[PDB]
């Protein structure tokens, strides 16, 4: 419909830039003949989510490398894929004019861009917000009849949910996430440093705590938002860090476990709000699968967890069996669901990397590996900053997939917003990852998922600079005959007919 304008800020791959009369979009999304394939490809060299369309063929002759995909054995189905309105995000996105604001929301949200079906939304600030707040900060409040959601969220945040939810044709789904209680609630007195609820789980500091869940609930129930799920905290092993430099609440995982089966889910399944899921965790992989044994082992606990967020630092190693193949292992009915991740942390990197491919290659990486490891969703951090990668109150900067330049009334789209779209927008939810077999050593990253009509999906990442020919096999339909070219990411498309 319409395409990428390029601009290069001297990294590795290009931006695309939008503004206030033009942004790159796709045409309404329509499937390939039956008998074709469609391939968006997108490259380091600066092709961005662009279609060609090829021939499935009957026959396949040659040694060079097969993916057979395995459309029986199947896996995890697909929550989806999104990102945070945070404060910062939402200040980002208001800075621009209005024109600006519906190119950027539709980018995100619309079938003419990449098809978001998930917002995380953290309950009242965190380090990306400008100001510190909760929604009860009167003192002793135990019953919170001061409780009230104050202009970040009825003036920014929730007006622009409701604006990405008119522009999806898919369900959008909500995701919420508290960083700090209250500071009158806290060990500590403060909403950063060490520091934990007062007193033990069953009491009327956790009750308390737990009743402002629903509060929130109610809260954004009544400006007609509703939530598909919360997460117990965000980062519990934060707040166990002395001087911890923003908004936390520390919980050990017997103190979670506890809070769980005493405080917040009796006080959930008591409310309205009961079919809301609750997520444990929420905080880095390393901490899996202890974590996870400390609370899903007591029934008590375990009675009220649907699943467990993990959060991925991209610019950090930690491994993946050890974490989340070890979890699903133990707890396979458990669902696992990435609800953070960020690249650019790194102080002595810049935060903002306008036009990094490696960045971007970090992000599909991820994905790819969360998709391999039974994980049913993705959910970025920020959905826009400003070109220092903030605002941020503690200057904890960060690289985002859309970056704004509210001088020019532009904003960029870095690569990792079509590396991440290779997969949100081609991967409804409902969708079944399956299996895909190489027939021989090789150095591509790849994962095959089912639509819920059955037709198949194929993400190809080369992190390589080798151009790899290759063959796509579905024993059902016939070969794709194929190219994934060094520094490349390539999303299959096709309809199986049986
Ligand atoms: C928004 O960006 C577009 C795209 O760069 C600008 O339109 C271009 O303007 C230059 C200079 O006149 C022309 O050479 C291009 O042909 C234009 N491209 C298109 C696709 O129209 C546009 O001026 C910018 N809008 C605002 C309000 O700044
Ligand atoms: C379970 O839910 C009910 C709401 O149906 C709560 O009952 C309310 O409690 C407040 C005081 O805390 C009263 O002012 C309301 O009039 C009550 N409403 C109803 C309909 O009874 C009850 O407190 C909850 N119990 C928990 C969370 O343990
Ligand atoms: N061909 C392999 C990758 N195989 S894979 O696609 O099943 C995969 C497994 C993961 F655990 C994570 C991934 F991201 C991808 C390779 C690639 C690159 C260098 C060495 C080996
Ligand atoms: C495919 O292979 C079979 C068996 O040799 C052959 O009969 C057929 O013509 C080949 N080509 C096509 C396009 O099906
Ligand atoms: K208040
Ligand atoms: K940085």
């Amino acid at each position: 419909a319409r395409p990428c304008i390029p601009k290069s800020f001297g990294y590795s791959s290009v931006v695309c830039v939008c503004n206030a009369t033009y942004c790159d979009s796709f045409d309404p999304p329509t499937f390939p003949a039956l008998g074709t394939f469609s391939r968006y490809e997108s490259t380091r060299s600066g092709r961005r989510m662009e279609l060609s369309m090829g021939p499935i063929q009957a026959n396949h002759t040659g040694t060079g490398l097969l993916l057979t995909l395995q459309p029986e054995q199947k896996f995890q189905k697909v929550k989806g894929f999104g990102g945070a309105m945070t404060d910062a995000a939402a200040l980002n996105i208001l800075a621009l004019s209005p024109p600006a604001q519906n190119l950027l929301l539709k980018s995100y949200f619309s079938e003419e861009g990449i098809g978001y079906n998930i917002i995380r939304v953290p309950m009242a600030s965190c380090d990306f917000s400008i100001r510190t707040y909760t929604y009860a900060d009167t003192p002793d409040d135990f019953q919170l009849h001061n409780f009230s959601l104050p202009e970040e969220d009825t003036k920014l945040k929730i007006p622009l949910i409701h604006r990405a939810l008119q522009l999806a044709q898919r369900p959008v789904s909500l995701l919420a996430s508290p960083w700090t209680s209250p500071t009158w609630l806290k060990t500590n007195g403060a909403v950063n440093g060490k520091g934990s609820l007062k007193g033990q789980p069953g009491d009327i500091y956790h009750q308390t705590w737990a009743r402002y869940f629903v509060k929130f609930l109610d809260a954004y129930a009544e400006h007609k938002l509703q939530f598909w799920a919360v997460t117990a905290e965000n980062e519990p092993s934060a707040g166990l860090l002395s001087g911890y430099p923003f908004q936390c609440l520390g919980f050990t995982p017997e103190h979670q476990r506890d809070f769980i089966a005493r405080d917040l889910g009796p006080t959930l399944a008591n409310s309205t709000h009961h079919n809301v899921r609750l997520l444990m965790l929420d905080d880095q992989r390393l901490l899996l699968p202890h974590w996870a044994k400390v609370v899903l082992t007591d029934p008590e606990a375990a009675k009220y967890v649907h699943g467990i967020a993990v959060h991925w630092y991209l610019d950090f190693l930690a491994p993946a069996k050890a974490t989340l193949g070890e979890t699903h292992r133990l707890f396979p009915n458990t669902m696992l669901f990435a609800s953070e991740a960020c690249v650019g942390s790194k102080f002595w990197e810049q935060s903002v990397r306008l036009g990094s491919w490696d960045r971007g290659m970090q992000y599909s990486h991820s994905i790819i590996t969360n998709l391999l490891y039974h994980v049913v969703g993705w959910t970025d951090w920020n959905l826009a900053l400003n070109p220092e990668g903030g605002p941020n109150w503690v200057r904890n900067f960060v690289d985002s997939p859309i970056i704004v330049d509210i001088t020019k009334d532009t904003f960029y789209k870095q690569p990792m917003f079509y590396h991440l779209g290779h997969f949100s927008k081609f991967i409804p939810e409902g969708s079944q990852r399956v299996g895909l077999v190489a027939s021989q050593k090789n150095d591509l990253d790849a994962v095959a998922l089912m639509h819920p009509d059955g037709s198949a999906v194929v993400v190809v990442l080369n992190r390589s600079s080798k151009d790899v020919p290759l063959t796509i096999k579905d024993p059902a339909v016939g070969f794709l005959e194929t190219i994934s070219p060094g520094y490349s990411i390539h999303t299959y498309l096709w309809r199986r007919q049986h």
